[PDB]
């Protein structure tokens, strides 16, 4: 008979589509119904709240479009006694300080990003490549903290795996997508024509793609290209294709943990008034491959590959 809400910024992503899947069994489970609603922006976000409070929505579950619109959505909530659980992307102040007074699940971004740069130089070693003519692409999303700790992770695992530092070259992408990042990775490739071998390194899936389809365009091969992604569900398209690309895995995370446990959490607030842990971190990870991909999403449960 209760009504939460589950907001999210992406929801042509499969990601936080798995997220919705999974809201929707916390729902089945725990007897309340889950209103999906998409906050692609930030109009949308303050839109979506009120629409909520029409429907009479007792809470929601949200990832924003923005941490900047934290204040704003907390306000918006307070106002129709709704609880709000923030998941994937933290709320932070007009400073850009982290609202630490919302629950919130996300992914251990740091360790993620970690071991996305641990395998990066692994595979690197693995064909052989002279650290001479190679070079790091980071493409950064520095506004949105869980992006910003993966990538400097990354960065700081293959600097410590002994990847030259003035090798390493950045380049912030206007769109957590693959437009977006495709345009930022082209405008790096053209500045760096002595380089015969690209590491890239993006926060999630999209971002990495992004990357792979812009050196493809610059005539780089694919023995020539290694992007892992993050998310691994985001990434099934990729890895289904015929043929091997630069795109040589991904780090598939724990989205069912992130729609259901979010979810379950919000009710027993919203029913029970059990106040959720603040953090949730999140620690899960996997490797998947051309070679493995369909067996661990099985594994997983997140079946279908
Ligand atoms: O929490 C994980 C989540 O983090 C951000 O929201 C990214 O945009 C997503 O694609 C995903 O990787």
């Amino acid at each position: 008979n209760l009504k939460l809400g589950f907001l999210v910024k992406q929801p042509e992503e499969p990601w936080f589509q798995t997220e919705w899947k999974f809201a929707d069994k916390a729902g089945k489970d725990l007897g309340f119904e889950v209103i999906k609603i998409a906050v692609p922006d930030g109009e949308k976000t303050l839109n979506a709240i009120d629409s909520l409070a029409a429907s009479g929505a007792k809470g929601f579950v949200i990832c924003t479009p923005d941490p900047k619109l934290g204040s704003a959505i907390v306000a918006k909530a307070r106002g129709y006694d709704m609880k709000v659980i923030a998941v994937d992307d933290q709320f932070v102040n007009a400073k850009g300080k982290p609202m630490d007074t919302v629950p919130l699940v996300m992914m251990a971004a740091t360790k993620i990003g970690e071991r996305q740069g641990q395998e990066l130089y692994k595979e690197m070693q693995k064909r052989g490549w002279d650290v001479k003519e190679s070079a790091v692409m980071a493409i950064t999303a520095n506004e949105l903290d869980t992006a910003r700790r993966r990538t400097t992770g990354s960065m700081d695992a293959l600097k410590a795996a002994g990847f030259p530092e003035k090798q390493i070259y950045q380049v912030p992408t206007k769109s957590n997508d693959i437009p977006g990042a495709f345009d930022a990775a082209n405008s790096m490739l053209v500045q760096h024509p002595e380089v015969k071998h690209w590491l890239i390194v993006g926060m999630n899936d999209s971002t990495v793609l992004g990357g792979v389809r812009a050196t493809e365009g610059q005539g780089f091969k694919a023995a020539d290209i290694i992007g892992i992604g993050i998310n691994g569900v985001d990434a099934v398209s990729e890895l289904s294709k015929a043929q091997a690309t630069g795109f040589y895995g991904s780090l598939l995370g724990s989205p069912d943990v992130h729609g259901y446990k979010s979810s379950e959490m919000l009710y027993n607030w919203v029913a029970k008034d059990v106040e959720p842990p603040k953090f949730t971190e999140v620690t899960d990870v996997v490797l998947i491959t051309r070679d493995n991909f369909k067996e661990e999403l099985e594994k997983k449960g997140l079946g279908g590959k």
